[PDB]
């Protein structure tokens, strides 16, 4: 019943947001990004064995705007080692982008079970944050 300390737990894994073209930002609203994120830290459950990559996304407001989880399990010896990455698609459409001007989205991922709750949270492993940018008006084509 006390505050985890980063030297308690793993590794975080990292956080990295681009589009089909693998650029940066700012992209475009009418283009669509992908979350990529890596492991870097062996995450597992208490038995030791995968349980799922977290991955939500915060909007400027702190709203949570994205959300998505993967199977670490599915990684055949991976020991939760394994990249995940999630079709998040155009940022109007997952990340209901609303705005006409540059804006500042903050991305966020761990190795947390997918399950509920009742009240209390538990971290595995570390997090990670990666803050993106996107333009209304960059790219209208493909």
């Amino acid at each position: 019943m006390t505050p985890i300390d980063e030297s308690q737990l793993p590794v975080g894994p990292q956080v990295s947001v681009t589009d089909s073209a693998q650029h940066t930002g700012p992209f475009a609203a009418s283009s669509p990004l992908t979350i990529t994120v890596k492991p870097g830290a062996p995450c597992v459950r208490a038995d030791g064995y995968q349980e799922s990559m977290v991955t939500r996304v915060l909007d400027d407001k702190g709203h949570q705007v994205w959300t998505g989880t993967f199977d670490e399990s599915k990684l055949i010896g991976g020991t939760g080692l394994g990249t995940a990455t999630f079709h998040v698609g155009s940022p109007a459409a997952a990340f209901n982008f609303h705005g006409s001007e540059r804006t500042t989205y903050r991305t966020l991922s761990y190795c947390a079970y997918p399950h509920y709750v009742n009240g209390t949270r538990e971290r595995l492993s570390q997090v990670s944050v990666k803050t993106f940018m996107v333009d209304p008006a960059l790219n209208l084509e493909h």
